[PDB]
């Protein structure tokens, strides 16, 4: 139901930076709880 199976980015270790960043690394099996912030590694 959504959109695939991925997990909470705080569920895992991640952090929900801005979407307008320019030193991001976006991670899979994982999504933010903001809809304005991406879920990176660090």
């Amino acid at each position: 139901i959504x959109f695939f199976e991925m997990q909470a980015c705080w569920s895992h270790s991640g952090v929900c930076r801005d979407k307008s960043e320019r030193n991001c690394k976006p991670m899979a099996w994982t999504y933010c709880e903001n809809r304005n912030q991406k879920c990176c590694e660090y």
